[PDB]
């Protein structure tokens, strides 16, 4: 919290902050400017003050301009050209001063204006001196400050500097420097592990090879030069084997550089340099095995390293040193097996640069070797053992380095030679003095219930309890929640403390306590009061603190509606008659009439079928059956009622009813056995002939017939031969008497080929006439050889009509006509759809007791597996959106005291697929679903037929029940409305229904954003609620925006899915899912937030977040980490517009549609394929994804293996995100390789 406290102090009093890099300079500059922006902005000349950023030179005057223009709405004037501003005059100076709020100008032009006298220091409020250290010398800044000293009222000077604390005599010089700076700037000064000197003993080679190396190296100096320097350094460090490895790499690369050399003279000098370098290459006689050592010739530095490793970040100077060190580390790990903790790695055109990034990603290796450039710019993980072969030549290096050793029991060791230790001691003592002076300049145990209650508390652990409560609150990696307090020193000596808890906790009040004499007592008593209030308001506790999966499958009973049970017409009870009306409303297009045969209209037939239903059945909608003639609109309509029948009449009815499904359609599977009185359903189907009437005479005509079962006998003789009575075959169904015995195949009479006769030509070459064909193949002694023959056509074998896809005397005539035959072949689909529609009507009225249409409920009950014309996907999407919306709104309006973490947990458990499965099962939904494909011979069960399982049971997965519940919710939302959907959710059992001035100068500056988005808030507190962050501790009126984010995201997901659903283009499920994932992505939200200037009004104190937002905003202006916070504020502002508009959605969609419009238009013109689906479709067999791999840091890793092409890995906060990243990486590689 050092940076935050520096900002607090800067806000309290004049401060000379001492940043270590310019990034922090610009950060504290813009941040304080925004804090005082309320004092800056104005509309009246005397009531308006301006900030001036005096810059040293003319080059640094654009970086601050950019920073303030980007991260703030303030307009920034720049006056950098010295001569051109010297040519200016009194008139325009005031003009420009009024034309800008933030002025950035050179010290020369600064003193120039001052002497002229146009802008007074009284009107300036923030005077930020860049590089203010120059005020010790005769820089203009001294005159400007002296003039300020001559002014009674002076701005809040914030000297900014980075050239302090870098001197050699700092123990005194730095003291006098700060003293002088404070005496001139008239301001204060504020700025923002143990040392183990390690002694290294001497070591020398017995043979003296080392001195020989110096000798030959020195001789070369007498007489390219770059490699000479490199060699000496590496050789000095250690044993000759690694040195020779480095020398080998040098010679290898030099043999190439010589060839690449451009100067022949240098080429010659470099060849002589090879002649010099090969001395090491030849000296191999002076040393022994490099793979069979015994630590006899190693360098003592490595000996010390090895001893330290055995007992248990290494900053290096030259690359070769790091390389050899890493090499010998693994070598010793192999040589000695007791170094179990040994695990090394090393660090230091564009191609090589890319590798460094991957090497950094392997930072989990405990021992990370690196060069001296690792001291700044990297957020190296926590290390417990820092080994430094060298010593810090510079104070800032010592400080920055020793900082990294952040371990509860840390060891910051520093290797030094025995003689050098004196110098190291002196230097570190000087540095210690420097750091000391710098830091100096900156500087009744409760019990719930004595009998049991909770463990015995102690006074010294209360603050610990409050600190772990602050740690248990939620936060992101860019924020840090810690308690605040200020000892209220009193002249009496008894001072109290006031705990300001984090901005996310419910206790937004000052938890003051009584005053005590000592700090410890005060702190522990205030922590005690805090624990009390927290356990009282409902935070602390007495302790002082698979279903729904696709794999699960079961077989449920089918649901024959409760309107067809025991409805068998009885003689002593009234009965209802219902005609099955049929009309052909869509004849086949002739272009598609590949059969080239005319159509038979069913409506033009006096004879039809009806249902004699005893118990009345609720009306259902007319539906279409696709027949050979096209589409027939079926409709069950009432004709008569209140008529009884005789016992023998009902017997006739039953025998004919079984005849229809046992001899005509051949739906008598051996598994079944007729049982009207015994079945679940027992209604009867009877013909109806316009006289409508049952036409009992027709039934008796078809019953007395001697052809009922099996072809009868014919009448072909010599005295009374057969005759061609064309009237008897004008509308007939024929049964060949010469083939298919015992299993006849029936045909129609398409026409009569009067032009063709038994003696006429025969199509097959084997015979010349039909008479010959019979006489030869079947040996049929036809008693007549002259007659007109009959054209034929087959009788449709197919019975799933739900969706689109001959010699007279030798064949008998079926008693029933062909029109009734086709009308009967249409029957099974009719009965199946009747069953389904009635089940839907029941599931409609049971929940309604107005309501949704039974056909749309049927669409909600049909899974995709059925391959029917209807499917579940679209309703699923919409319903899931609604569900999330509803749950979130309810949890946010009913539990105002819980934080986003608990709300998220509860919501994710209520909307989980297991809960929806349980809810659906409670309502019996799995018994009402059409999963199977219609196949009447296999899965159907005709009326009045029992099985004496595929018929009665069905297999459904729990996820399908969840899908069904969501789809019914979608149906109710798309038909009845939102209130109906809400009450249906509560019907399944999901209870989804039942400072003034601080605000003024905190909201000030949003009067332009309100205009940009064309919305003015009623209660301005919602703006602050949205544009806040968990680190904006200066905001005490409202809490953090995370709870608003929670509701906002759900609102924008429902709005976008609703818009995509009600689009005339009627996108398919895949397109809908893809667009949903594309528009509901955080990255897109951040892109839009940055585009519409949301970043200008955000408010957070985290510096890292500031830098990330800077990168992302610049990137979006030109057109890589996307800051989640920007998309989060986008969602939060959506939630705020929803909460401030009296709980309305239209307001949100009229404030956000003008922004998201272009994106949806583009993505609907070119749907972006999902990267995961695209990779699975591009490489379904070779691309395989590993299961979720949890990383040590808590993230999720995913590996994808493309067999024969490579392996790719991804990391993300979730499996889906990591999988998407892995798939994108593979696709980009595959597409680049292809």
């Amino acid at each position: 919290k050092y940076q935050v406290e520096l900002l607090e102090a800067a806000l309290d009093h004049n401060t000379i902050v001492c940043l270590n890099t310019g990034s922090g300079k610009t950060f504290i500059a813009v941040l304080l400017t925004k804090e005082l922006a309320h004092q800056i902005r104005g509309d009246l000349n005397p009531h308006a003050k301006r900030t001036v950023f005096l810059v040293n030179s003319a080059n640094q005057v654009a970086q601050q301009v950019s920073a303030v223009r980007t991260h703030s709405d303030l307009k920034v004037g720049e006056y950098s050209d010295l001569e051109v501003n010297a040519s200016w005059t009194k008139e325009r100076w005031s003009q420009e001063f009024t034309k800008h709020q933030v002025l950035i100008m050179t010290c020369y032009v600064a003193l120039t204006v001052l002497k002229n006298g146009y802008l007074s220091l009284s009107d300036i409020n923030l005077l930020v001196f860049d590089e203010c250290h120059l005020a010790i010398l005769d820089h203009p800044y001294r005159e400007i400050m002296k003039l300020c000293e001559s002014c009674p009222s002076c701005p809040r000077i914030l000297g900014l500097t980075a050239s302090i604390l870098n001197g050699k005599c700092d123990p005194e010089e730095l003291e006098e420097k700060i003293q002088k700076l404070e005496r001139i700037l008239r301001s204060d000064a504020e700025t923002a592990p143990c040392e183990i000197v390690v002694d290294c003993g001497p070591f020398t080679d017995r043979s003296g090879l080392y001195e020989r190396l110096l000798m030959e190296l020195e001789a070369a100096l007498d007489f390219s030069k770059q490699i000479l320097s490199d060699c000496r350094a590496v050789l000095v460090v250690l044993g000759p084997w690694c040195a020779d490895k480095v020398a080998g790499m040098m010679v290898r690369e030099l043999q190439k550089y010589i060839k690449h050399e451009q100067e022949e003279l240098h080429r010659k000098f470099l060849l002589f340099t090879d002649t010099l370098l090969r001395k090491i290459h030849a000296l191999c006689e002076e040393y022994f095995s490099p793979a069979s050592l015994d630590l006899k010739y190693v360098t003592p530095k490595v000996m010390k390293l090895l001893e330290i490793l055995r007992k248990y970040i290494i900053f290096v100077e030259r690359r070769y040193t790091a390389v050899v060190l890493n090499r010998l580390i693994k070598e010793a790990g192999k040589q000695d097996p007791e170094l179990a903790y040994i695990s090394s790695n090393f660090i230091t055109e564009f191609r090589k640069q890319e590798e460094v990034l991957r090497k950094f990603r392997a930072h989990e290796t405990n021992l990370l070797i690196a060069t001296s450039v690792v001291e700044e710019g990297v957020d190296i993980p926590k290390c417990n053992l820092v080994v430094r072969f060298d010593l810090p030549t510079e104070y800032r290096s010592y400080v920055q380095s020793k900082g990294r050793a952040r371990a509860p029991i840390s060891n910051y060791v520093m290797l030094a030679d025995t003689d050098k230790i004196k110098s190291f001691e002196e230097d570190l003592k000087t540095y210690k003095a420097i750091e000391k002076i710098l830091r100096n300049k900156c500087s009744p145990p409760y019990v719930l219930r004595p009998d049991d209650g909770g463990p015995r508390v102690t006074i010294n652990t209360a603050i610990g309890h409050i600190n772990r409560y602050c740690a248990r609150l939620p936060s992101d990696p860019f924020t840090h929640l810690a308690p605040k307090c200020r000892t209220r020193e009193l002249p009496d000596g008894t001072f109290y403390s006031t705990l300001y808890l984090p901005i996310n906790s419910p206790l937004r009040a000052s938890i003051v306590g009584p005053p005590m004499d000592s700090v410890r007592l005060a702190e522990r008593v205030v922590a005690l009061i805090c624990c009390e209030k927290l356990h009282k308001i409902g935070e602390l506790d007495e302790h002082l603190m698979r279903p729904g999966s696709t794999k699960r499958r079961q077989c449920y009973p089918k649901a024959i509606p409760e309107c067809l049970r025991e409805s068998y017409p009885k003689p002593d009870q009234p009965c209802y008659l219902y005609v099955i009306g049929m009309v052909l409303t869509t004849p086949l297009p002739d272009e598609l009439n590949f059969r080239r045969r005319k159509l038979y209209p069913p409506e033009d037939t006096t004879r039809c079928f009806g249902i004699l239903t005893a118990k009345p059945i609720p009306q259902i909608p007319h539906f279409p059956v696709y027949t050979r003639s096209g589409e027939v609109t079926i409709s069950i309509e009432l004709k008569k009622s209140g008529f009884t029948l005789s016992q023998q009449m009902l017997e006739l009815i039953t025998r004919l009813h079984q005849y229809i499904f046992s001899h005509i359609l051949r739906l008598e599977k051996p598994a079944l056995e007729f049982k009207p009185t015994g079945a679940e359903s027992a209604y009867c189907v009877l013909p109806l002939n316009v006289v409508l009437d049952i036409d009992f005479k027709f039934m008796e005509d078809i019953e007395k017939s001697e052809a009922r079962i099996g072809i009868p006998s014919t009448k072909y003789s010599k005295e009374t031969p057969f005759v061609f009575k064309l009237e008897d075959y004008q509308d007939a169904v024929i049964i060949p008497r010469y083939r298919n015995f015992d299993q006849p195949h029936r045909f129609y009479v398409a026409d009569v080929y009067t032009d063709l006769t038994p003696l006429s030509k025969f199509p097959s070459p084997e015979y010349e006439t039909f008479a010959e064909y019979y006489k030869t193949k079947y040996n049929l002694d036809l008693t007549n050889l002259n007659q007109p023959l009959l054209d034929v056509d087959h009788t449709s074998s197919r019975l799933n009509l739900l969706t689109p896809r001959l010699v007279p005397e030798l064949c008998a005539i079926h008693p029933i006509p062909a029109s009734l035959w086709r009308k009967a072949v249409c029957l099974p689909s009719i009965l199946y759809r009747l069953h389904c529609l009635l089940t839907a009507e029941e599931l409609r009225a049971q929940t309604a007791s107005l309501g949704p249409n039974p056909g749309l409920i049927l669409q909600a009950l049909t899974l995709s597996n059925a391959s029917d014309g209807f499917n579940l996907e679209r309703l699923e999407m919409l319903g899931d959106s609604f569900l999330k919306h509803a749950i979130t709104t309810y949890l946010f309006c009913t539990y105002p005291d819980a934080h986003e973490g608990r709300l998220s947990y509860m919501r994710s458990k209520k909307v989980s697929n297991c809960n929806l499965y349980r809810l659906g099962k409670k309502k019996g939904l799995p018994s009402r679903m059409v999963v199977s494909i219609f196949d009447p011979p296999v899965n159907w069960l005709p009326p009045g037929y029992v099985v004496n399982d595929l018929h009665t049971e069905q297999c459904i997965a729990d996820k399908s029940i969840a899908d069904c519940v969501a789809a019914l919710l979608g149906c109710y939302l798309t038909s009845c409305g939102e209130r109906a959907a809400q009450l249906f959710l509560c019907s399944l059992g999901l209870k989804v229904l039942p400072a003034e001035k601080t605000l003024n100068h905190l909201i000030s500056g949003f009067e332009t954003f309100e205009k940009k988005i064309n919305y003015r808030f009623k209660n301005k507190a919602y703006l602050l609620q949205a544009f806040t962050h968990a680190s904006y501790h200066y905001n005490t009126i409202t809490d953090c925006y995370q709870r608003l984010e929670f509701l906002g995201d759900a609102i924008l997901d429902y709005l976008i899915t609703k818009h995509l659903y009600e689009d005339p283009r009627q996108h398919s499920p895949g397109v809908l899912t893809d667009l949903r994932s594309a528009l509901v992505n955080n990255t897109i939200f951040a892109s839009l937030a940055v585009k519409y200037d949301y970043h200008k009004y955000f408010k957070a104190v985290s510096p890292e977040l500031f830098h990330v937002i800077d990168d992302f905003v610049k990137f979006q202006l030109e057109k890589i980490e996307v800051p989640k916070a920007m998309g989060d504020i986008f969602a939060s502002l959506a939630g705020a517009i929803y909460m401030d508009s009296g709980m309305s959605l239209e307001v949100v969609w009229q404030v956000y549609y003008p922004m998201m419009q272009p994106l949806i238009e583009k993505f609907s013109a070119n749907v972006p394929r999902s990267p995961v689906r695209e990779l699975l479709e591009m490489e379904p067999e070779t691309a395989k994804f590993s299961p979720a791999e949890r990383t040590y840091d808590g993230k999720v890793r995913v590996t994808v293996e493309v067999v024969g092409k490579g392996k790719f890995k991804g990391v993300g906060r979730s499996y889906r995100i990591a999988k998407s990243a892995a798939a994108r990486r593979a696709l980009r590689s595959l597409k680049a390789n292809q």
